[PDB]
Protein backbone atom coordinates (compact mmCIF):
# COMPACT_ATOMS: atom_id res chain seq x y z
CA UNK A 1 0.00 0.00 0.00
CA UNK A 2 1.38 3.75 0.78
CA UNK A 3 3.74 2.15 3.29
CA UNK A 4 7.36 2.50 2.07
CA UNK A 5 10.81 1.16 4.01
CA UNK A 6 12.62 4.07 5.67
CA UNK A 7 16.50 3.98 6.37
CA UNK A 8 17.67 4.20 10.06
CA UNK A 9 19.28 7.59 10.97
CA UNK A 10 21.71 6.02 12.79
CA UNK A 11 25.27 6.50 12.21
CA UNK A 12 26.84 3.20 14.18
CA UNK A 13 27.04 -0.37 13.30
CA UNK A 14 24.74 -1.24 16.49
CA UNK A 15 21.80 1.18 15.44
CA UNK A 16 21.54 -0.38 11.54
CA UNK A 17 21.86 -4.17 13.03
CA UNK A 18 18.99 -3.19 15.57
CA UNK A 19 16.99 -1.91 12.69
CA UNK A 20 17.14 -5.31 10.82
CA UNK A 21 16.38 -7.14 13.47
CA UNK A 22 12.98 -5.03 14.36
CA UNK A 23 12.57 -5.33 10.11
CA UNK A 24 8.58 -6.40 10.02
CA UNK A 25 9.42 -10.44 9.24
CA UNK A 26 6.29 -10.00 6.86
CA UNK A 27 8.52 -9.39 3.71
CA UNK A 28 6.67 -9.52 0.08
CA UNK A 29 8.29 -9.14 -3.45
CA UNK A 30 7.47 -5.64 -3.21
CA UNK A 31 10.29 -5.30 -1.35
CA UNK A 32 12.56 -5.93 -3.84
CA UNK A 33 10.98 -4.09 -6.78
CA UNK A 34 9.00 -6.65 -7.81
CA UNK A 35 5.47 -6.50 -8.57
CA UNK A 36 3.55 -8.51 -5.45
CA UNK A 37 2.15 -11.35 -7.78
CA UNK A 38 5.61 -11.86 -8.62
CA UNK A 39 5.44 -14.44 -5.26
CA UNK A 40 2.25 -16.06 -6.37
CA UNK A 41 3.86 -17.13 -9.82
CA UNK A 42 6.48 -18.37 -7.77
CA UNK A 43 4.20 -20.67 -5.51
CA UNK A 44 2.47 -21.74 -9.13
CA UNK A 45 5.98 -22.69 -9.79
CA UNK A 46 7.04 -24.60 -7.43
CA UNK A 47 3.06 -26.25 -7.11
CA UNK A 48 3.34 -27.61 -10.46
CA UNK A 49 7.67 -28.86 -9.57
CA UNK A 50 5.82 -30.92 -6.80
CA UNK A 51 3.63 -32.31 -9.68
CA UNK A 52 6.24 -33.24 -11.69
CA UNK A 53 8.12 -34.66 -8.93
CA UNK A 54 5.23 -37.01 -7.93
CA UNK A 55 4.22 -38.25 -10.88
CA UNK A 56 7.79 -39.26 -12.11
CA UNK A 57 7.12 -40.93 -8.19
CA UNK A 58 4.46 -43.57 -10.06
Amino acid sequence: GHKDIQMPDGIRREEFVQWVELLPDTQTPSWLGLPNNAERVLLTTQGVDMISKMLKMQ
